[PDB]
């Protein structure tokens, strides 16, 4: 049971941060669904890398280059 829209989506094709609010995506990379109120573009969350520590960051992406998994 889940009372939230916190799902996971997989990247279909390779994309880049075309906008200052969008992030770079790569085919095969799965991100966390944050905003899905826009069939056009969807807001996903990715992880960073530094000092052997994986951080977290949000970013918008084209819904035309993504596919929900769960």
């Amino acid at each position: 049971m889940d009372e939230t829209g916190k799902e996971l989506v997989l990247a279909l094709y390779d994309y880049q941060e075309k906008s200052p609010r969008e992030v770079t995506m790569k085919k095969g990379d799965i991100l966390t669904l944050l905003n899905s109120t826009n069939k056009d573009w969807w807001k996903v969350e990715v992880k960073a890398t530094a000092n052997d520590k994986t951080y977290e960051r949000q970013g918008f992406v084209p819904a035309a280059y993504v596919k929900k998994l769960d």
